[PDB]
């Protein structure tokens, strides 16, 4: 499990792109808030072990490799919780 | 420029993995409802291409081999379209 209030400090490195409410304002950017919180591990995991490639994944990969597994599970816990609307 | 009509009509071979919504039941599978567009066209080009390993990933690379560019389009515009919430 992880640690929702961990999870929102460790976010501001992440709003930059995904907006401080988990929705991004960029198009190329995608949206966190709500989504499924084993998804969001899954997908954590990937780009740390550089399993994401093609478009900007290189960038991401790039926010994912200094993240612990703790660090990912409190950043999962934290976006699902949030609401996909806002 | 994808046609969300279309794209809803394809959809139909999506939706018992991401929910008739594009809010999914299964905590593996991710929501897709109000997704940036952009980022829906390009997830899909890159499971489409073998660009995304890990999890559970060659699953949807199952899924997305036999769509067309512009089914690509038309799904992400769908689901795009639809509200993040249900
Ligand atoms: C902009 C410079 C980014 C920063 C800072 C972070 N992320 Fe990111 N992320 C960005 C892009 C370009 C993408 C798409 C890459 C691709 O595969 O095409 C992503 C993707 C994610 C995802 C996956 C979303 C999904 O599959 O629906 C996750 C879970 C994610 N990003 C999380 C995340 C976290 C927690 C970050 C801070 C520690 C973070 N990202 C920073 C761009 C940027
Ligand atoms: C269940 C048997 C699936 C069917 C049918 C479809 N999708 Fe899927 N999709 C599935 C899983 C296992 C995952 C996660 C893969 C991973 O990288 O771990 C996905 C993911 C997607 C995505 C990525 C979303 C994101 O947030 O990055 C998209 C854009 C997506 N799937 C779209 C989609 C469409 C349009 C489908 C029908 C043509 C489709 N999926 C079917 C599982 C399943």
């Amino acid at each position: 499990a992880g640690d929702i209030e961990a999870g929102k400090a460790k976010a501001a490195v992440c709003a930059a792109c995904h907006g401080q409410n988990g929705i991004s304002q960029v198009p190329i950017y995608p949206n966190l808030a709500g989504q499924k919180e084993q998804y969001l591990v899954a997908a954590l995991k990937a780009y740390k072990a550089g399993q994401r490639q093609g478009g900007q994944a290189p960038v991401m990969q790039g926010q994912a490799t200094a993240l612990s597994d703790a660090d990912i599970a409190n950043l999962a816990a934290y976006y699902a919780s949030n609401p996909a609307a806002a």
